[PDB]
């Protein structure tokens, strides 16, 4: 089929800790990360970026789900301007997109990052999954206006889906979210690493992953992987089941990562929420 | 069958380098690495941590053959605690365990970690080796209590089985200890890096990775790899087979990760020690 | 076949960047990275490394594709000495090779480093490329002399072949080579990390990698991957399919090894050069 999808380039405060604590984001849609595109292989895109008049930066749209061209395609457009740009999904998995403005590692760290699942067109090519959840590392850094920092990697955090401890309630009681299955349920992990600059050692803490997909293409699975090495700008599809009612932590096992705030809680119960990791849930914000 | 393993949380005096320089080491049996824990795919591990009665600190443990409960099982207990939980090994291959109690890149950098080998219960899956050897990385801090530099990254040596040039006679005039194998031998290496931050770019100088397996599971095997990245927390089988008599070096091809310290020799001999990397040798200490 | 290979280990003045920046290189054959050795699977290589009579090291020669003893046959030879060893290509695909000596940290930043091609003896094991390209990843030291900020891995720049945006006339308006390519062709890149410290996560924007094969080998073949990543001291054979014209930048998805050198731009054009990616074109100096 042929899907259309628009999103703005918007520069706003956004929260980025459990108390609170804002800085200014560049964000697609006004958010962090921006929204989850969601498209089946083979799918025509029909991608508008529209850049507020607001902004006063230059944004532009890269998705790692596209075979196109860098200099016209993936083009910086000024505050107030639209771009439009249409490709196919060919291939299918889980793929990182992102702006790819001057600096593209600033226009990163700043939450200009998201992710794009292309479900394979064969629907038996995956295992069942029962539970989906959108995760996405990136490091935030004190200072967004200093790229100094950025090229000399002093972050000053490590996080999921733009929030220290976002997930933690056990590390953080000020922590208000977390992911949710029952034991034997497949539980699927779409997982990108936005960096701009780290990598991720991905490990649940008290579980194992039942087979990991590089890019998310079946054709790459692999099978009963304790950890899971995903490279800045790198992305995988992890699944997860639990034999047992209880937790398990999904963590950069970095472990400085880990303590800096990349440690995400999955809790294990029979009266899980239907609704969790399910339809707009799997990103959960 | 059901395995029992008993281990005791032990606070302790404990050499890091070929010259007696020695630290204040938090361990499991008083030994860095901890005690090497095998069993078969399938088996029921019936566990105890004791913490003693002399220990300053809590402590735990986590093992990643685990599929169990990250709060209940993997819980911090006291000086003068005892704490148990059983878990099936239910995937076969090799897995790290360590210390889980806060913080944990602490915990582990002063040297409470291992390696759990658990043996497919096809014995045939994997190509019958004639060496075993268990080489654990981590990264040694100056100053044990020092917290920051461990965030920082900022470690003294990278080591292998928590000693610096521990297994290198060549760098090292003070090393008494190194892997031997006679040419043509199926030699499996059980790697684990422990971290807490570091990857590992794991080389045979002067070899090739015959086969490489993933978390150690025969279902994920790699031929003929000439290097392998094995990330913070995680683990694989490495078989190395060398045609002639001679040595190979196994190296952390990070160079300033080598320079430090990350350099394992193994010597291929026709005369090679009928008791090395067999029995309880596979540990060398 | 049985071949002979001749190097010289030659000290030298070279560029680094695209404004005639030099730096006192060590070398193979007097450029950076040293020439690049093609030979079959099954092949045996007969190998000289003369040190010649001006240089003021030691040096010797380390094939990742030779299974030798690193004692006798990477042994370091003064200048005006000359190292005889043979071995044979065992494994396909493609291999890091560099100088072995004290302190390989050093011998590998100022130069000392290149690639060895090792064709798959079933000409169909890998598909047919039309095109091949050499990439080499290094990290470039501003003082060639100051061994401690190697070891500290204070790097100025990330590179490929030798050069800072060598291939990116789009961030660089001095930078005068490229890759081409046709759009539909298939575009072999043979990658190694030389390192000697970082890791690569690399990346083609606005494409994806039709297939990766770690150390080249086919049996190893990776599907679709967005990025993928190659430690210190590894190497990697990755396609590269573009559907239409335009261009792609191949970088290292770590952005701020990306901003310091590591992109280079592939050019997908109607007439591109006959001669580009051919012959002994494959590494573009
Ligand atoms: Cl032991
Ligand atoms: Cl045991
Ligand atoms: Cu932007
Ligand atoms: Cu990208
Ligand atoms: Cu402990
Ligand atoms: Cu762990
Ligand atoms: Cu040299
Ligand atoms: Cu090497």
């Amino acid at each position: 089929k042929t899907v259309q999808v628009t999103l703005h380039a918007v520069e706003t405060d956004v929260a980025y800790d459990n108390k609170g604590s804002t800085y200014r984001a560049w964000t697609f849609d006004g958010k962090v990360p921006g929204p989850v595109v969601r498209v089946t292989e083979g799918d025509t895109v029909e991608f508008t970026l529209i850049n507020d008049k607001n902004s006063k930066n230059s944004h532009s749209m890269d998705f790692h789900a596209a075979r196109l061209d860098v200099v016209e395609d993936f083009e910086s457009i000024k505050p107030g301007e639209t771009k439009k740009y249409t490709f196919t999904a060919d291939n299918p998995g889980v793929f990182f997109y992102h702006c790819g403005s001057d600096p593209m590692i600033q226009h990163i760290a700043r939450g200009m990052y998201g992710v794009i699942i292309v479900d394979p067109k064969d629907a038996n090519a995956l295992p069942k999954a029962d539970r989906e959840y959108v995760l996405i590392q990136a490091e935030h850094y004190e200072n967004p206006d200093d790229k100094t920092a950025m090229m000399q990697n002093k972050w000053s955090n490590v996080v999921f889906n733009g929030g220290v401890f976002k997930y933690d309630p056990v590390h953080d009681s000020e922590a208000t979210s977390w992911l949710q299955a029952k034991p034997g349920e497949r539980v699927r992990i779409y997982f990108v690493n936005a960096g701009p600059n780290e990598l991720s050692s991905l490990h649940p803490i008290a579980g194992i992953w039942d087979r990991v997909y590089p890019s998310g293409n079946p054709k790459n699975v692999q099978y009963a992987l304790q950890s899971y090495l995903i490279g800045a700008g790198d992305a995988a599809t992890l699944d997860l089941i639990s034999p047992v009612e209880g937790a398990n932590a999904i963590v950069d096992h970095s472990m400085r990562h880990a303590h800096s705030g990349a440690i995400a809680v999955i809790m294990f119960t029979n009266d899980a929420d239907p609704e969790a990791g399910r339809g707009e849930n799997i990103l959960i914000r």
